């Protein structure tokens, strides 16, 4: 066989993947989301601000949903005085950026303090930075929740691996036209499947469902929630 | 961070989740099921007996399918004289009931001996009991198979965790109108995705497929199988 | 309980399932594939060569995709000089064949060297051999990649277990008519969901997406790629 020694970003990925597999009892919950209004909103602003993308808007709405479902942004801890869940006050949002040198996971520090435009600009800088290889050590660490946008790569739905010691990860399926029922009629709509993989020690099914339903409802009516645009 | 010590129902969940993750090599099989006839049957009886719900009817049809696919209701055993599968004669059916105090898993003991009406009434008592916190220790133990109804919480499809030492768990996705093809035409129907997660030491793919196909076919033509109504 | 001692093909399955669960940090990626052209191509040749099946054509197109995405056909190795990925030059394609005596996994040795007709004939011999119990030890070993055709058993989508020490497995969902959008219209098409489960130490998300998108595109326009017919 062609023998490839593993180093760098591959070695660390391989390390991080093994740690998660070993420690975290996972479960998964998925919801189908209609993205017509999301893309309409994008169309409204993309000329004046090209960084307002469906991905950026989704991350903004995710931050809102995490502020309302705090248990999703947390860590299981056993060190010391018995079993504890540490619920994090800051949302430091990791997201995958696939590059020539492999995938990197830039982090939006204190995403909870950012308005839609602020978040969109920062995500754009981080996407650019990952691609050009100019990210600092601080921009590649400290996440409390992570997103995997395999949809941008053409995957319809997927099951990503929790970024240890986080309690959950969100996978974003591909946005494309699919058939859905609206007012009893079969119609075409842009849609996507969201899949949350979670540490079932930390988060229960009722909690994940509440989070995902909220996220779906924000994305399906984003204009009011993003009234800071 | 906000530090939450873990006790009670959370602590036991966290314990049960860890045990399953560690021991069970899982695989998953899903089938899409059309629920038009299921809801029609419900409509026929819900006035005189409000406990005949789609969930209750689904559990009844699940019991029938387990009686016909006995390997699904079993336990992997290594204690003693080598590897054994213990196939259980009784179907003691656990199901999730999410409550203020977390999720509980009431159990229908000897579900195999119950007719549709008997099962529906018992499920209703158990749902009430979980909500009001009046379940006995005996009503929270002894399951041989478990159902997770994340569909009632709005989740379209999901991957639940096997309730150790059981061999499989069934997830019930949300029932809602979705597009399907019937006689070559695209039509709206109420549908749901069923997902079975199974111990692949115990159950093989042919066995899970046979079980799930039977369950689908019962749900899609339930009137004859539930001729004890 | 009815106590069943475990031997033979069941015992080895149980062994292989446990090994995979313990070692491999998995992730999963799925794509929906339209199969209209695949079945049209089959119709063209099934009279003169009954072994040209949708399954055989899918495996042929899979081999092509693996030749172009070599990392999918590989093994994680830690023995010796640190972490290595061994990329295999031969594609020795395992596939599930469910039989009276359980499931067997016949192997097409050097599948990369076979033309469409050669592969189709060999797959047919191997299906026959598994059913009649006439396979040699050599025809049941040495795979570098494995396929699980749970679709033939009626399963719409599934999550199979990697055949250790392989880096990935492909699940083939059931081919049937489902609604899809084509040129903005909701239409009926035969479709299937492909699910790849992969060792995330070996393969990254960009690599799996590239593989799966290629496989989808081959299946959706197979006539040119199978111009050796």
């Amino acid at each position: 066989p062609d023998v490839r020694p593993v180093h760098g970003v591959h070695a660390r990925m391989a390390e991080k993947m093994t740690l998660s597999h070993k420690e975290i009892p996972t479960a998964k919950a998925s919801v189908e989301v209609i993205c017509a209004e999301l893309l309409r909103l994008r169309d409204r602003f993309v000329s004046a601000a090209p960084e307002i993308t469906p991905f950026a808007l989704t991350l903004r709405l995710l931050v809102i949903a995490l502020k309302h479902n705090v248990i999703l942004n947390s860590t299981w801890v056993d060190s010391g005085e018995g079993p504890q869940v540490h619920v994090h006050r800051g949302v430091h949002l990791g997201f995958g950026a696939a590059t020539e040198r492999g995938l990197l996971v830039p982090v939006v520090t204190d995403a909870q303090d950012k308005n839609t435009r602020e978040l969109a600009s920062r995500v754009a800088e981080l996407i650019t930075g990952a691609r050009e290889g100019t990210l600092t050590p601080a921009e590649l660490r400290g996440s409390t929740f992570t997103v995997s946008n395999f949809g941008a790569l053409g995957v319809d739905d997927g099951v990503p691996v929790i970024n240890h010691p986080e309690a959950a990860i969100l996978g974003l399926g591909a946005i494309k036209p699919r058939p859905v029922v609206v007012g009893g009629e079969v119609v075409a709509r842009p849609t996507m499947t969201l899949t949350c993989v979670f540490d079932h020690r930390v988060v229960d099914g009722a909690q994940v469902a509440q989070f995902m339903c909220e996220l779906r409802d924000l994305i399906e009516s984003p204009e009011t929630a993003l009234l800071d645009l």
